[PDB]
């Protein structure tokens, strides 16, 4: 939905961890 989870979401993206 944004681009903004982007820049970690390269490092990594867990948001339900």
């Amino acid at each position: 939905e944004m681009r903004l989870s982007k820049f970690f979401r390269n490092f990594i993206l867990q948001r339900k961890k």
